[PDB]
Parts: C-alpha cells; sequence; structure tokens
C-alpha cells in the first residue's frame, strides 16, 4: 500500500549521459550505440540565441569543435548532422552501456521519468507529464539541456524527450529524440505563448482509483452520471473531456475495485463542485493528474 | 525553475540488487562487496511471522539454504550471520558493481530516496522523508521487502534504510544497515503503535523558500514573529518546535532570498491560521515537509 509519483529507475539511463561542449557552451548530450544526440543550440552563444541561423551557425563548425566527454574520458567525432533541433554526433565508439531502446513520441497526457543531468552528470530523477498544451512542468537549472524523459518496459528504455528551453512563465518544452518540438516552441530566445492549459481527466480518474485502492474511500459517493453531464462539469473546471477510450483505458481499476467508471466519474463531479472541504486524497489537497491508468496498475502491481 | 519531489539517480543501487530466497520466501538483498544484506524475516513462514524465534528458524538454515541470485547468475553463500533484524550473507564473490559507500543511521525529518524492488529488481524510485515517528510513507508491495534507502553525496551511496515491514495503518517500517529498526517496532505480525507523528517544521520553512525562488510569493506578508510566539502557533497546529539549529540550517536560504527566517515564520505562521484559501504553493494545496533545507539548495543549485 501507499501511492507515491514514482519514477522509473534511472541507471540504464545514466549510463547513456555525456557531456558536450562546442564554443563556450557546455550541455548534455545522450550516447546511444555510436551516435551523442545533444539539443542544437550548443553551437549557439547567448547572443546567437535572439535569432539563430542553426544552418549558418553549424557551417562554421568541424567535428573537432564537438567535444565530448563520458565521465572523464573522451569520444572521438567522426561525423556530424543536423535533424531538426537535435544534433547527432557520430562518435568511433558504441557505447558499451547502451541499453536496449526505442524512440518514441509520446502523446499529451503521458507520464515519463526525466534524468536531470548538469555537465554529463545525473543530478536526480522524477516523473512528470507532458501537459495538454505541450509543456512540462520540470525542475531545471541552466545547464540541464539535453537532460532527457524516458519510459522502461522490462529491459527496454523508451526515449521520448529532451530537454531544450525554459519559457519565460518557467515551464519547460522540449523535442522527441528526432528534434521535433512538443507543442509550437521554437529554439529561439522569444517570447513564446504556450496556449491554454487543461487537467488530464482520465489520470484524475486513475488516481481516484489508486486512492480506493489504497483506502482513501471518503470521497466515494451514491452518485452516478452520464459522458454528456460528466463532459458539461468538465468543461467548466477546465478539464479535458472524457472519451469512451478514456473510460476503456480505465476498464482494468473499475474491475480491480468494482466501481464503475461512471460511478467515479460521478464522484469526481462532486469534488469539482464542492472542493476537498479541508480532506485530502493520498496526500494530496488537489485532483492529482500526473498518473496515468498504466502508472495506477504498474505500482499497485509492482512490474519491474 | 521549478520544485519538483526528487530522487537521487539509482543507478549506483540497481548495480546491487539481488534476491534472496529462503525455502518459499523470497525477499531482496543488497549486494556489497562479498556481503548480501537482506531482512532476517526470509527465513521465516507465513506462520512464523505471528511470534518467530529468530535464533532457532535460523539455527535450521545451512549456507545451501539461502537462494541469492544477482540478475539470472547466481551466487555461491558461504557464511550467515544475523545481526539484529538484518542477515548478512557472505558469498564468495564481491559485487563488481560495489559503488563508494556508507551505512548511515538518519535522523528524523531527513529524507532519502527508495529504490522499491521485487524478486531483486528495481521497479521504481521515488523521495521520502523519515516521518519524526520512525515511519516513511513509502510505496511498498507483498515482495518489495529488502528495498533501500539512501543518499547520494557525489559519488558515495550513504544507505540508510532498508524496507521490512508494512503496519496494519500502511505506513511502513525498516531498519538501518546494521538491522536496528527505526521507531519501536519489531519484525512481528503483530498490531504496533507508531505513535503521534508531526510535521517537519523546518522542511517547510525549506520549501516556502523553494517556493520563492522558484516565483510563487503570494504568502509573503507584512509580518514577523519570535521563536516563541511562532512556537505556540506550531504546537497548536501539530507542528515541531521550531529551534535556533533550525534557524540555522536555514541560513543559506535566507541568504539566497534576503527573507530572515523569523519572517518566513510569519508567512508560516498565517498560513497555518488561515489555511491556503483555494490558493497553492509550487503545485501543492498543503504545507509540504518531505524537503530539507539541503534538498532545496541542492535542486536549486543543480548538485551532481
Ligand atoms: O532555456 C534555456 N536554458 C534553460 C533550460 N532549462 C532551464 C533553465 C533554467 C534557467 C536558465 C536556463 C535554462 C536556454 C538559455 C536561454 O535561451 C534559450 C532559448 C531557446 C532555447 Cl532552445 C534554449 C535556451
Ligand atoms: O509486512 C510485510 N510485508 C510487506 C512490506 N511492505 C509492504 C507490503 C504490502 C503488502 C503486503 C506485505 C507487505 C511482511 C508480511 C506480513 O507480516 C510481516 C510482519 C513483520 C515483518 Cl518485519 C514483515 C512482514
Amino acid at each position: 500500500s501507499g501511492f507515491r509519483k514514482m519514477a522509473f529507475p534511472s541507471g540504464k539511463v545514466e549510463g547513456c549521459m555525456v557531456q558536450v561542449t562546442c564554443g563556450t557552451t557546455t550541455l548534455n548530450g545522450l550516447w546511444l550505440d555510436d551516435v551523442v544526440y545533444c539539443p542544437r543550440h550548443v553551437i549557439c552563444t547567448s547572443e546567437d540565441m535572439l535569432n539563430p541561423n542553426y544552418e549558418d551557425l553549424l557551417i562554421r563548425k568541424s567535428n573537432h569543435n564537438f567535444l565530448v566527454q563520458a565521465g572523464n574520458v573522451q569520444l572521438r567525432v567522426i561525423g556530424h548532422s543536423m535533424q531538426n533541433c537535435v544534433l547527432k554526433l557520430k562518435v568511433d565508439t558504441a557505447n558499451p552501456k547502451t541499453p536496449k531502446y526505442k524512440f518514441v513520441r509520446i502523446q499529451p497526457g503521458q507520464t515519463f521519468s526525466v534524468l536531470a543531468c548538469y555537465n554529463g552528470s545525473p543530478s536526480g530523477v522524477y516523473q512528470c507529464a507532458m501537459r495538454p498544451n505541450f509543456t512540462i512542468k520540470g525542475s531545471f537549472l541552466n545547464g540541464s539541456c539535453g537532460s532527457v524523459g524516458f519510459n522502461i518496459d522490462y529491459d527496454c528504455v523508451s526515449f521520448c524527450y529532451m530537454h531544450h528551453m525554459e519559457l519565460p512563465t518557467g515551464v519547460h518544452a522540449g523535442t522527441d529524440l528526432e528534434g521535433n518540438f512538443y507543442g509550437p516552441f521554437v529554439d529561439r530566445q522569444t517570447a513564446q505563448a504556450a496556449g491554454t492549459d487543461t487537467t488530464i481527466t482520465v489520470n484524475v480518474l486513475a488516481w481516484l482509483y489508486a486512492a480506493v485502492i489504497n483506502g482513501d474511500r471518503w470521497f466515494l459517493n451514491r452518485f452516478t452520471t452520464t459522458l454528456n453531464d460528466f463532459n458539461l462539469v468538465a468543461m467548466k473546471y477546465n478539464y479535458e473531456p472524457l472519451t469512451q477510450d478514456h473510460v476503456d483505458i480505465l476498464g482494468p481499476l473499475s474491475a480491480q475495485t468494482g466501481i464503475a467508471v461512471l460511478d467515479m466519474c460521478a464522484s469526481l463531479k462532486e469534488l469539482l463542485q464542492n472542493g476537498m472541504n479541508g480532506r485530502t486524497i493520498l496526500g494530496s489537497a488537489l485532483l492529482e493528474d500526473e498518473f496515468t491508468p498504466f502508472d495506477v496498475v504498474r505500482q499497485c502491481s509492482g512490474v519491474t
């Protein structure tokens, strides 16, 4: 029992982290096989970031300008290329610690673990969600660029995020491992609208099921609702509309607790309309949306 | 910017996890050098747990009865001994992945990372605090026993906790790596009073400083207080009395923000007396006590 904001064990990713320096800029890189992946803004000075022409900036750089260090050992760079907003530095040595891996583009509302790094060294790991507006509320300081987000299924690390930028609002933006930004963001020091965010309804419902499994049941009521009625309330409270696909994903948790999804929706409706009344659910005084139904089943079943 | 419940990178600890089986019971062990550490209740059947005489139960066991497996490879056990509530299984091979390590007994109110494991395999990592009542609010299922808590300072892992038991109340109890329980707990299936818990005042103040550093300042007021006045309020709200040692530990955060510790105490006093009024601090609708002043400075400075 107990329910925590649990991250995946970071060991497989720690073995991939390297430092990349270009000129006066240093950030993190991800070394998989014989390629080092890093944010393309490593080639920029602070002045270049206002309106960078990355193609022109990269032309002034050669293999020997990218200093890649894995721990205390230097890697020899034999090729470089830009793919969207990432640089791919071909090295002469395959990382002996490369785990089984995949590059995936996650959907908004899904979760992942972040291994925050500085100078190629891991500092910490935390779990988070990709917001419906394609930002992440991470914990990142200057030098954290190139730190990655990932999920692990048995021995396979699915890399989904590479950190690039902190918006003036304090939220974070980044790319998939092919260098494509999540959201409308561009790698430039210019104010950028993140756009309206919403609460991940399916995740709040998953977390209410986690609460029931772990003993917190005070919010269960004698009511039910329909998808249409629930969605009128979701609209009012800036929650994502619940769909039958979301109900279907919640099936395993509904079977485990015996609480029909629409009955749990009615509990969520009452909580949205009345608040918590000074009470807590799983140690939180607000409705948590950073656990997917898969996360709840995994944490409550002990998948390794 | 951003502030998360960040755990230490778990890689160094992942390399130490093994499975230990004795008879029909399987749990996790920690392999450091040529010794495997695990909870002594591995020698018990479910029936034995009501009132176990561990000395007698261990006498019926020989080296060959403890099956230790690191991944898919079996370790040869050449010695066994009980130290308090842990078993130390001497193996013929030193763990090649042993990090630099220390065994430490943490104080109540300090924090640490937990690598939850099942069958010697890591499932997740999370951060938590040792409660003032010596319990931890973890996330542990059956088979998680032997999972460890730790802190990391550069290359040294300081192991502080080994998981042993879940109390009927859903909270967790365990030992230091010398097998001494934190708190009054005994390794027996008997109802056990955890005793009154309190809120870790110095940690809430540290987290309020983290909030100010990360932009959340709405709770700052025009007031100040004294240690005596603040402690009258702390008494009423079941908070630990604040001492000059706590004020001294908060020095670095007071210097970083320019907010005197007693002025931050007055903000905490107002929050305790008035509540949050539907507002949030660092994404939380309650006062967080699981970040120490050291955690706040580390996370806000990027120590690797
Ligand atoms: O955001 C950036 N770095 C950081 C990333 N995450 C957390 C940070 C916290 C504090 C300071 C810097 C942080 C860089 C520097 C600013 O100009 C830009 C503009 C665009 C891009 Cl892609 C990156 C950057
Ligand atoms: O608590 C124990 N195991 C667990 C530990 N953590 C989370 C659990 C969640 C669900 C079921 C078991 C869990 C064992 C089994 C019960 O009897 C005892 C009594 C004493 C001791 Cl030291 C251990 C144990």
